[PDB]
DNA sequence: CGCGAATCGCG
DNA sequence: CGCGAATCGCG
């Protein structure tokens, strides 16, 4: 069963890898609660494991207990790991998003949290809320 | 289209 | 038993 009192972060990818957005939005309203501007390049997974860790440092922040849906196996796993596996090379035109990849990855070994983090199934509950885009 | 997680042959 | 190559959801 769906808890809808929670927070479902979602990215946003023109081409992958390519520019990429992120935001978190009340999973029952809809209602953007935090939006991330277009990154140049990035990918798919690099976009959803910031989502991810912005979601958790935001709830963390307003003493929530509200937990976060996502619908990647990927991002949810290297959020668990402290470890973002990307592929994406690491030159000028990607140094800004491994910058943020690399702090999320700090922040994530330095801080503890309760935010459960959970799979949204879209296959039996549809799109993620606000899906991009 | 590409990104990464999660059947095969082999010894 | 584990090692690495070679379907899936997602935007």
């Amino acid at each position: 069963e769906i808890i809808w009192e929670s927070l479902s972060v979602d990215v946003g990818s023109q081409g992958n890898p390519g520019i990429v957005e992120y935001k978190g939005v009340d999973t029952k309203t809809g209602e953007v609660l935090f939006e991330r501007e277009p990154i140049p390049i990035g990918t798919n997974n690099m976009g959803e494991f910031l989502a991810i860790v912005h979601g958790l440092r935001y709830l963390k922040e307003r003493n929530s207990r509200k937990p976060i849906y996502s619908n990647s196996q990927t991002a949810i796993k290297w959020v668990k790991d402290k470890k973002a596996k990307s592929t994406l090379v690491r030159n000028e035109e990607t140094a800004l998003i491994w910058k943020l990849v690399d702090e999320a990855e700090e922040w994530l070994n330095t801080h503890t949290y309760e935010t459960p983090i959970l799979k949204w199934q879209t296959d039996k509950w549809g799109e993620i809320k606000a899906d991009y885009g």
